[PDB]
This record gives structure tokens, C-alpha cells and sequence, in this order.
């Protein structure tokens, strides 16, 4: 007995949609949902989506409140739709997927993922929900996450972190590391060997290794000395060059975090969404050095160091494909006289 | 079990809210309510009110579909709120009253009119609904309509016409003439002697008397000759003078209807609402004669002749108070040498 | 003492802005202005402009309520702004000009047209307002309209019709024929010889000559016989050809009006504005003959016969420039063997 | 002479409405008020209310800029409307009350609180404004605040803090502690003996006692040791349990503030308004422990300690009613073997 | 080949408009521009302007990404429009100017600044763009900025800081100090001798002199002692008096920054725009001292000290005009017995 008033009742009483019965009076004004709390209207939801306000309200209330894969992972895996849940994209304030399966009558393409409409779409299955491993086995296309072993299915250990209600974290009270499985045209596809982005912030960047502790504490020339990084252009790539009008390098989040403690800078996120590689229009406030498209990736410094050190430095310029977050990230390697000039996530 | 989806279900299946169970999928976009009909959205309601779109949708769906008093009558009687119904104002595309009683949880001030909040307000009671005559008897303030006699209560025979779903008509299959009763502070009132406006349209004006048939068929000087209207300025007041830049007179709907058959004109209804007297910015398309505020009243021509004939034509200018539709309508009488110069609903 | 509440007071009490003092309570919701009339909101204005709702409300309330030149005439004369008035464009539900002079503080570029900002702009002056003939004499650029003679200034007799509150009419109670004067860079211009469009409607088309009476009453081959129009393609140009999938000709409003009495058709006005030549996507409902861009001009049939009769019918195709409404209208003349094939307002 | 342009003039020149004369040109676009400052529009107000944009602009400009009671206090006291002022709810970006008394013609139910419409409503009176103590004496329903003694009226000393322009503070340059008085149906009602919430923030939480200094500085088991809090479940209730998927306890703001220094967490305020007890959907970022409805109250730790220590621990579960902010806050006490299991503001 | 889809392509691929060819599918919803990134909409721009959403999107994408003069400087110089660029006002989230020159067809008054429409307007020229010095020489009105010498043109050294993408900074990798030139009616106007505001923030205020280091570190009476500021009311003017209900003085940003470290306060920026002198409704959170209009100027403390020390203290009250940011800032000097009582940017 689905209704706007019942969704609002659940938001008010349960903090989210929890299948409870009841209704609260709602008023909809423009793109905002309100509820009368003792005579005055209290805002429950502000629609930031391209969907109708009441439709987005229900989808947001029916969002998965369990730790789920980050949208970038789901996207790199080709996920089109989720099975009997809504993955909320907190970075875009919108549902990660256009349609639903057994969630909301306005966005539903099917009630069960076994319906023919779902066969050509890569449905996301959560092995933590009863019957979803079997639904994945019978689904023509899908992505499955589990907490343990699935008999006969070869696992792909995913990232340590998951998104819980918009918070990217490595779980201690909850499991955030999942086993990943994919199916393309009824066939279980072998997921590639891959690195994972660390999903850290600039404001609260914490080192996750001794090399990262040394990078943040030590001076530039003495960190490079310790880790044998001479001839690998870390001064340009990771530390960044703020001497000319165009900002040089600065493509690893760890290098932005180090700069951040000394002096502030503006990162204009002109395509605000979750992605393995992010693009920013960066303006350094101390020097005035700036760059319209500064591609930034949050790799564990040891992982980036391993990627660059295992590259041949004999060619002037080549494309270096690295599998990060299950996707092939093309990088652009530029060399001269046996030393790296620059190495950056390739702008397409 | 009130819900947006259930109201929409009733609109879709029953043409209005009919207490039926069921839900249809709704999407709200801006000020418009839509329903999915086999994949595509179909518009159900366009909010023209100052209330939230979903709230106005429910009030409109819960409108009285029986012949009810015209909003102008209810307004002249001081009606603030209706009992367990919504009087839809089709001229304003909005509810006639701000609040409701046992209709919609967002607009309800009470569920039953017997609650203390309703005592100071003039509640509208419909004797055609079971128990409303008694509720009126125990209500401090109220206006009652009945089809027949109420024991002990002296009636006021209201207008012949009522509004059925926005159509003002004199019923043949339905009763449209009601008995009116009013109570102020527990005291049953003696409703004054009143004339009634005929609520006719310009496009479909029909004469309701022999004098009105003669006015529409006969020429100006020969109608006035027949009805001894010499010296009462009907040439100015009713027929209208289109010879000067400012349109002279034309204050009776019958005179606008007669002009309408010969040549067209524009009536700009700058305050669109139901009222005993209406104001228009009239532009005559044939001559170009115009007037910013031309007050127009639809009185039965015999009634308007009785009012003008029962006046003292000896003062230059005076205010002539006439009870029309239960309200006191001030008119402005202008005379010279014992003859009327002009007589029009007072602009104030 | 300009205010939203005062403008609304004038709209409510005077039918338009009339410099009266007073205020009424206003509420603005989306693009609509409302006023409280005894507890409920009554719509006063719906903004159809690209200006802010309160700004457009004031400009509309301050519109010229006297018969004024049609927007197409003002436009063909290069009028940029009006002096101390607002010419309301009733076809676009918007002000005819972007800025004002001494009208509204939000749109005003100057209070008086004598200010330097107005010198490069063609200010519209109305000789019917005290002091505007003199203001025109001292204005560098301007267009003047008068009812009678201006000493020393040679006049151009404008069209018979003017727009009074959105109604295009030939005045009987008011003067609608003006004398036109134009000045470019201080030099009084000699306005060219021009024809005028008749500004008629399809629903209420009235013949303004004996040739037009004969065209509407007589049959095709017998009207052409009477007026010696053999070889001038009137069967195609004026009457229209509805035998093929593409509608042939039908470029003169008189021919659309004649078709209209027999069978209906849809005219999609895809660029809704006032112009000498209008373009419509016409679909004939009887035959299904249609045309995406059917240019239509309302010329007096005698004027259109004079234009076609005074052409050289010896070249296959040429551009025929005709001055209509003071503007140069290009027509496309197509001939074969000394007879007209087609003649239509040039699509460019 | 109230107007949109005059309100805007006062906002621009006086920082708020100050009864000054003058007008500034305003443009209204969507839900935003703008003023032309040297040719370009500058935003003055963004409507976050369910009221029309110009109406909310005036109410916000006419907000009380003196230290006033917090909305939660006014709400717990049953305040419906304020007398000749607007209490701005800075937490909801909206007026605390639906209607006004002698403030704005669009929201006014009366000009003076002595009018009959105000008798059934609890009007808020400010003894700091001349004549408001007397108005309270003659008001059937009301809440009064004073800075000192009112002859014959028994006072209720309120909270130390008040809201000054959105800032909750304990005044030093201004008085923030008021005397409270209430009237229900013409009878002065004895306000209850009550505790008060401390109205602190998480970001800037400061201890207001030695017990609170000890709680924030000392370790868990050594604070409990010092204050004899063994067997009272402070480890669960105040400190919080982040070991399981559902976050245990954490119902006192002081415990959230202590957690905040060590590790961050997200508090989703799904009903954003001022209330004695607040509900949050909390997600701990370090552990991933979370709770959909975590009720949180900011009591002085000594006050909470006194509340819990004065409870009988013989029953498995009972409702414990505590008067906080003049309202009866129901708590749920759970015990086992003579020790407290949990104690939390009861979810209704 | 300008288009919405091409602007969006440039925003997506180049971080801003860069003249590149290509199109990305766009959807416009309300006041927001979106792009489909793998099936879901990603927000590219939120219109905060009074211009149409697609128009403001193009202007923002076409904003000057080089260090440009701060809007307050341009405004004090009388700049109306920029030549072949858009100066984005990041404080108002809108273009600094109403119209453009060769930027966007919807806002363009001309394609080149040499067109007659531009002659009466003060066009902004950037000597760093080829041909703009010459365009300034031929422009009737204009403001020019250069990086070096212009033959024959007497320079005015401007402020050290410029705005680069919204960031006010003193350039190290880029030049931010420009030479300024002005022309009024074809005549090069001598720019006045002036002080400059330091354009600092409260959150990140850094001293730019030894006097400013001493002010922030030293106590009140010992700073005044060192700098001989006795009898100059710095205790009131710069430090601020928080003892009475109305906040005393506090008109220099350095004094707000010093207060900020000790205790927080709210600055309501009721006219949010760039100006030499800013007005705030300040509420001190510790004391509750407040002021509706507290004018604040960010002058280098040495510059303010020099301004006040060079004033005659013989008159009770006088207007002190100081040229700051090329504009005459009127200050109000109040004296008694040879000592300063108060000195503040004069409220007009
Ligand atoms: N990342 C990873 O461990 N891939 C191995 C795999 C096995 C089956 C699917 O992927
Ligand atoms: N309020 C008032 O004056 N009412 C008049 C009345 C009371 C009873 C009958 O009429
Ligand atoms: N700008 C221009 O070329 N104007 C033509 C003109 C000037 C005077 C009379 O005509
Ligand atoms: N909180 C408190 O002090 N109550 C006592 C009281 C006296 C009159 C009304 O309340
Ligand atoms: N500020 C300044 O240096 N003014 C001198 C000047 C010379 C020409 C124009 O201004």
C-alpha cells in the first residue's frame, strides 16, 4: 500500500523507509517535500535529481542503508540497475541508476529481476539478501557481491572500503570487503587483476603505509632519496610544480594533501560524480599557478610507485594501461634520456 | 487511509474522489500532477492555487459534485468554511475556503464542525447531507441550505440557480433552489429581503421574462416607449453609449448581451472571482469606445427597472443601497431636472 | 512612491495603473501575482515575459490604454523605446521594448527622453501627450505620431487602424489614424511611399472594398473573369490549391478567410509576434493538404492586385521589393510564358 | 505605507526592517529577492519557506532582533503566534509561526492581540515591549517573558540562554534569562519544575561543569569510578558502543562531542527543527557502526546523572517521565539484576 | 558554431569554454544544466543569476580564467562592460556585467568594442590580449589594465592582488599587479592617489606588516602604547567594545580577525557583493553584543593608522574623504577634547 504519505511517515519515524504502516501529511513545493510538525512545515527532502520530486523522495527513502560498493566500482563493472534496492549516489544527490526493480512504481522496469526486461541489463545482486546469489546464477547479466564463498564461483576480492550512508569507510563493526562476480551474456566473466583507489579526502587525508608517512613527513629530495625515485619525475608528478602559470603535474591525491597543509588551493570539480580518476580545475592560492584539467587519482603511494617503476623508459611517449577499480585506466608516459618527464592519467 | 496515490486512483477510475481503495503511480512536476498510463505520463491536475500542488489536487478531487450555492452567495452570507466538503471555486480554479473540516489532513482545522475551533467561524451546512441540519442547530455560527421545510426555522428562498461542477444552471433533473438559514452567535437570523443576480453568460444569454425578450428583440426607442422608461437614462445605463472615447454606461449584462449580437468587444476581467457586481476593462471593437472600470451586474431587467423606478430623482447625486444576493450593493444615482443622468454600481 | 502593493491597488481599483495612492496585499507565486480578496487569493497577473514577475506586472499595469500604433508598424520604423509610456505587445504578452523612459525604476534607462542615453535610440513620441512634439523636435532619433498638423513638418498618413488595449480597430469614438514623422541623426526623414496591412482576423474577416465583397461572394472563375485576373495565378496565390500533399499558394488573408467559411484548417503560428508578413504551418482539415511555412499577408485585395499588375512577367524568377507598413517586403515572383506561376512573400 | 520596495530599502540600508521610509527597486525571480546595485542584481533573500517569496521576505526582515526564547521552548509552551513581532526559526529558515499579529498584511490574523481571533490562540508576549504585560493579563491564552518581577504573577525562571539573530548564547551585554508565565483559558497556569537542555553544538562543545570537564578529559572507566556511576550503563548510554553493526546508546550530546574529537561521524538530521530531543541517523566513520534513529539530548551531565541516579532499578522496563524545557520527555528505562541496561529518550 | 551542447562539451572536456569543437547531450531542469554521463545526469551548472539558465551557463563557461581586477576595483572605476571576455563575480555567482561584447549572442550588445553602442559605456580592456591597448586608445570610454608600459600613457599602479578563478591572491607564478588607465568622454582621466583594501578573509587572516603582527600578538593597551595610538579610540574603532547591547566600533577587518581567535561571531552579509567597504549585521556569540550595520574595511593597519593620525581633532564631527580602491570613501570622524571618540566608514 505504497504512498507519498507513508514514505514520509517512515522518514519521520524510522529515519528512512522501513516498511512501516502509517501516514504523515505532506506538502510538495517546487522540488521540496515538507511535513507539518505542530502547525509548521519542516523540510524532509530537497530534490537534486532530474526525477519528479515525489519520485526522488521515495527512491532516497528506499536507499540501501547497508555498506554497499562505491558508485565508481559499480560503474566500472557496467552496472545498469540494482535488484530490489536503490544505490544512492551521495556525490550526485541522486539515485546511481535510472530505473528500479521492485522498489518504486514510477521507476520500476520489473518487480523481480527474473523478468525478460532485466536480461539485457547488468543487474546488481547482493548475496547478503536471501535468494540474490541464485537470482544472479539465473540472470543473463549481473554483478554480485558476497561476504564469503559461493560454491563453484571464482571470486574477485574487491576494495577494503564500501559506502555506508554516504560515508566511505573500512568496516570494523560491519564487513566492507566483498567478493565480486560478473556475468556478461549468461557467462561468468573473469574479473581482472586490479589496483584500487583509496577513496580518501583532502581535508582528512591519512597515510595508509610507511612510504605514505615518509612522503607526508619528509622533505621532497630526501623522500625520493630513500625510495630510489630519482629519474622518475615525482617532483613534477606527485609533488607538483607551482613555478609557472600552468601548474605542473600534481596527479596523486597524496601530493595534493601534502600541499594542502602548507597552502590552500581551489579544486573545481566540474563533473561532480564518483570516478576512479577525477578531473579538477585547480588554482593554487599561494602562487597563482593553475590548470584547467588536472587529473587526480588516489592510489596508495606504494601502488603508484610500483606502477611507474615497472615501466620501460626507452620511448618518448606511450599509453600505459593500468587496471584500477576493475577498469583500464590509460596513463600517458613521457620519457627523455632514460628518465621520466611526466606520467599522468591520460586526458581523452 | 489518505494518500496522493489513492486520490489519483479515484480521479482516474471514478472521475473524482469517491472513497475507493487503490493506488495509481503519480509523478509531481512543478505545479502539475501526472499519472503513468501505459508508460507515458498523463496530466491529471494543474495547480492554479496558492496551496501546495498535492494539497490542491486532493481538495479539488474532494470537491462537492452536487449543485451547491454560488461562491458569491456564500461570500455575501459570510461563509468562512464548509462542513465535511470542499466548495470548489471554478472561477478562481481554487477552493472557495482556506481551511477544511474533515476533508484533507493538510487543510483541516477540525474533523467535525462541533469542535471549538469552528464555533467562531460561519460553517456552511448542507441539509441534504444526513445530520447537517442538527449540526447547524447546535452551531454558534453557520449558513444552512435545505431542499424543503425545517421545523420551526423560517426560510429564505434563495436563488433559482446553483453551481453544479462549475456550471451555473436552474435544475430540472436536480433541485437548485434552496432554503437559506443563517445564525450569528447562536441567534437564528432573519435574512433580509433581497434581489438575486441571474448569473448568465454573454455567449449564451437567454431572456428570463417578456420585458427581457422585448429588450433583446425591439429597437432602443421602441422598447423604452413600451415600458414607459423615458427619463430613466436606459439609453446610457443599459444600452450603452459608444459615441465618445469613454464608453458610457453599459452596466447591466442584458445590455452587453444585446451589443454582443451586433458587434464584439473585449471584457478584461482584471479581478477574476465570483461577485454580485463584476468589474471589466471594456473595449468596444467596432467604435473603439472604452472604459477601465465598467461595473456590470446581471439583474433581471424587470428587477433593475423596479429598483430605478422606486428612487427619488430630485438630488444631484446620492448613494442607493440595494440588497442583492443577500449583500448590500451601493449604487450611484445621478440626476438632473427630475430625470436620471446615470445609475451604476458604486465604484469604491 | 512606486511599490508592488500600490501597482496592485491600482490594478484592483482602477483596472490599470492610474497614479492613485493605496496598497493592497500581494503574494507572488512562481510567475503569478495574487491579491487577498476577503481571505482568498485572486490572480491579478500571469507573467508570460522574460522579465521578473513583479517587473512585468508593473510594466503591464503601466501600459498605454490609448489607441497606439501596432507593434509591427513601430518595429518597421525602428522604434527602440517609448517616451514615458509602455507599449504592450498583446501578441507576445510582453512589453514591446526592453527598456523604459520614466515608467518603472527596474527597466528605466532615463526618466526624461532628453537624457544623453536616449539620443542614439529611436524614441517613440506621442503628439497627443503635452510636450512630446517638442521633445521629438529636440530628439536626435525618434518616431512621432500626431492626430493633426505639426507646423513645418511634412506628414505621412499612417494606417487607419490602431491597437486599443489589444484590439486592432478603425476608430469611430476615437481617432486611430495618425500622422507619422521620423528622425535619423537630427534629420527629419521623408517617409517612403507604403502600402498598409489590414490587420484583420480569420474568424471575423470583413471586406473593406467592392473587389473584396466580390471575392468573398462570387465563385473563383467568375471573380477572376470580372477583375481581368486571368494569367495572374490567383487560383494558386489567393484561393489556394488543396489538391496535392503540399498546399499550394494561399498567401493572402482574404483567401484564408474564404476557405475558412467552407472548411476549417489549422494555422500554427510558430513565431508568435506582430509582423507585416506572418508564417504559419497550415494543415487543411478537409483535404489534408499542408505546408510548413505558408507566408500570409493581409493586404487589401485591390492593393495586392495593383502590386501583381504592376510587375514585369517576363523573367523566370526575380525578387520584387514592395514597401508595406513602412518596411521593405521582398516577394518572390515566378513566371512562365508571360503569365504568373506564383507570387509569395519571400522566405529568407 | 508597507511595500516590497520599502522592506528591501530597510534590508539594504538598515540590515533589517526598521520602519524607515524609502524604496529600492526589486526584482523577484523564482524564490529569490534581488536588488539592482549599480546595474547588477544582488540577492537579498532566498525563500526557504512554504510562504510566497515576497511574504517570507517581509517576515524575515521583520524578525525579532532581540534575544528571544528558543523555538523549542516556545513550542513546548504551546505558542501558536507572537504579538506584534516575528520569531524567526533559523534552524528551519522560516517563521516559527504560520500567522502574525500586526506585522504583515498577508499573514496577519489581527493587528492587535486583543481581537477575538487571538483569544483561542496562545499569543507570545514580550514584557520588554511597552504594554505587552497588560495585553497578556487580558489575553485568554498566552506566554509571557519578562526581565524582572510582574506584580502578583508567580514566575518560572527559564533557561540561561536565548537566541539572538540565530545565535544561542548566554548574555553578558544583554539579558537572556527570562521569567516565564503561561495562561490557558484565561487562567494563569503554573509552569512545571523542569530541567533545561544546554543548546550546545558538536563542533564547539564546551563543558559547563567539573563533571563535564572530567568526562571529556578522563578515560571511560576512571570517570565512572570517580562519579560512582557503576551499574548505570554509562558505557552504553553516554559513551556509546561502536562494536556491533547497530550503534549502541550514545544519547547525550556530551558523549557525541567526546567521540567527535577522536573520530568523525555523520548525523543525518532527518527532521530539521528545534526540539528538546533530537533524532539523528548516525553513521560512525571509523567503525561503520550505525543507527537509523539515535535520539540525542543535550542535558548538563550532572542533570542527566541526577535523573538516572534517582531511579528505581527493580523493574525490567518502565517509562520515566522527566520535565525538560517545560515538556514531559518520556525516557525508556531498562534494567536487569539491579543494574541499568539502557536509558534513552523514548521513541514514540 | 555556438551552441549549448558545444559549451557543455567544453565544460566537460576542457574544464571551461576553450573554443573546442564537439557536443555533449544536455538536459535543462529548472535553473540547472545537466549532462548524461553513462546513463545518469550529472550537474554541470546551477544558475544563481537573473539571466536564463542556458545564457548564464555560457557566460560562466566563457569567464576570464586569467588573474583579473577584483569586481570592487572595476566598479569603483565605473566599468560597465568588458571587451571580448566575461568577468565572473564569484561573490554573487553571476557575471559582473549585464551585457557582453563578442561573447554570447543573447547578451551581446556588439561583437567588437569599436561599434557605436560601446562609445558611451566604459569598456574594460585587457592589454594582455592582442589589440586591446589600441582599442582602448580609440574607445570613447574605457578602463585598461597592462603588465608594463604603454607609450605616452601615464600609469596608475593598481593593487598587488587580483582574482584568479575566484581566488584573491598576490601572484608569484602569474602577474597580479596591473597598470590602470581610464578614459571619460575620449579623454584619458588621471586616476587618483589611493590606498587599497587588502582583500583578506576572517578564517585565514594573515598579517602583512610588523604593526599587524604586533596588533594580533600583543595585548590592547600594550600595542597602543608601542604605536603611540593614545587618544585615537583604537579600543573602540579597531578592537571593538562588546560591553553594551550595541557592539561598539569594530570597523577594521584586522580587529574582527583578532576577536575571531578568542570567540566566534556571526557576520550577516545582507548585501552580498564585492565592495571597498562591507556592511554586516554582527552578533558577538560570547557577549551577545550586536549591531545591524557594522561597516568593515580591510585596510593594512599601517594605512589606517596613517589615515587617522593625519586628521585634525579640533571639530566635534566632520566628513573625512579617503581615496581607497580608486573611490572616495567618506568616513565619519567624531572628536571631543582633542581626542578621537569614533572614526568609521560613513553610513549614507
Ligand atoms: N581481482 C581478482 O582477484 N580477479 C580474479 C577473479 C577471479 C574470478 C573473477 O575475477
Ligand atoms: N459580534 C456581534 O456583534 N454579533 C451581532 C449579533 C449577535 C447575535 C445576533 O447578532
Ligand atoms: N548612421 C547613418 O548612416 N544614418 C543615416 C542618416 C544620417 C542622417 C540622415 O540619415
Ligand atoms: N520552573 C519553575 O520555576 N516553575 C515555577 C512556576 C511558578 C509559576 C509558574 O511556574
Ligand atoms: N594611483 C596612481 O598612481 N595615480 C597616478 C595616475 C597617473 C595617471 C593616472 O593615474
Amino acid at each position: 500500500a505504497m504512498s507519498l504519505e507513508n514514505v514520509a511517515f517512515n522518514v519521520v519515524n524510522k529515519g528512512h523507509f522501513d516498511g512501516q504502516q502509517g501516514e504523515v501529511p505532506v506538502s510538495i513545493i517546487n522540488n521540496t517535500v515538507y511535513t507539518k510538525v505542530d502547525g509548521v512545515d519542516v523540510e524532509l527532502f530537497e530534490n537534486k535529481t532530474t526525477l519528479p520530486v515525489n519520485v526522488a523522495f521515495e527512491l532516497w527513502a528506499k536507499r540501501n542503508i547497508k555498506p554497499v560498493p562505491e558508485v565508481k566500482i559499480l560503474n566500472n563493472l557496467g552496472v545498469d540497475i540494482a535488484a530490489n534496492t536503490v544505490i544512492w549516489d551521495y556525490k550526485r544527490d541522486a539515485p546511481a541508476h535510472i530505473s528500479t526493480i521492485g522498489v518504486c512504481s514510477m521507476t520500476d522496469i520489473a518487480k523481480k529481476p527474473t523478468e525478460t526486461i532485466c536480461a539485457p541489463l547488468t543487474v546488481f545482486f547482493d548475496g547478503r539478501v536471501d535468494g540474490q546469489v541464485d537470482l544472479f546464477r539465473n540472470a543473463r547479466n549481473g554483478v554480485l557481491i558476497t561476504e564469503g564463498s559461493v560454491k563453484g564461483l571464482q571470486p574477485s576480492v574487491g576494495p577494503k572500503q564500501a559506502s555506508l550512508n554516504g560515508v566511505t569507510l573500512i568496516g570494523e563493526a560491519v564487513k566492507t570487503q566483498f567478493n565480486y562476480y560478473k556475468k556478461v551474456d549468461g557467462v561468468v566473466q573473469q574479473l581482472p587483476e586490479t589496483y584500487f583507489t583509496q577513496s580518501r579526502n583532502l581535508q582528512e587525508f591519512k597515510p595508509r603505509s610507511q612510504m605514505e608517512i615518509d612522503f607526508l613527513e619528509l622533505a621532497m629530495d630526501e623522500f625520493i632519496e630513500r625510495y630510489k625515485l630519482e629519474g622518475y619525475a615525482f617532483e613534477h608528478i606527485v609533488y607538483g610544480d607551482f613555478s609557472h602559470s600552468q601548474l605542473g603535474g600534481l596527479h596523486l591525491l597524496i601530493g595534493l594533501a601534502k600541499r594542502f597543509k602548507e597552502s590552500p588551493f581551489e579544486l573545481e570539480d566540474f563533473i561532480p560524480m564518483d570516478s576512479t580518476v577525477k578531473n579538477y580545475f585547480i588554482t593554487d592560492a599561494q602562487t597563482g599557478s593553475s590548470k584547467c584539467v588536472c587529473s587526480v587519482i588516489d592510489l596508495l603511494l606504494d601502488d603508484f610507485v610500483e606502477i611507474i617503476k615497472s615501466q620501460d623508459l626507452s620511448v618518448v611517449s606511450k599509453v600505459v594501461k593500468v587496471t584500477i577499480d576493475y577498469t583500464e585506466i590509460s596513463f600517458m608516459l613521457w620519457c627523455k634520456d632514460g628518465h621520466v618527464e611526466t606520467f599522468y592519467p591520460k586526458l581523452q
